[PDB]
Order: structure tokens, then C-alpha cells, then sequence
């Protein structure tokens, strides 16, 4: 009798947020 077929076959197989804007000025020194 003839032979046996093959086994088929073998199957093949973020960044980073920005840094936040700086705060505003300063406040200037008082009055006299």
C-alpha cells in the first residue's frame, strides 16, 4: 500500500507628556 501524506505545516509568527509652562512674573514691592 502506498504511503502516508505530510503533517501540513507549522504556523509562522507611546511618548511622554510635555512639561507644564512656567508661572508668571513677580509682584512688584509696594508703594512709599
Amino acid at each position: 500500500p502506498p504511503p502516508p501524506p505530510p503533517p501540513p505545516g507549522m504556523p509562522p509568527t507611546p511618548p511622554p507628556p510635555p512639561p507644564p509652562p512656567p508661572p508668571p512674573g513677580s509682584p512688584d514691592q509696594p508703594s512709599a
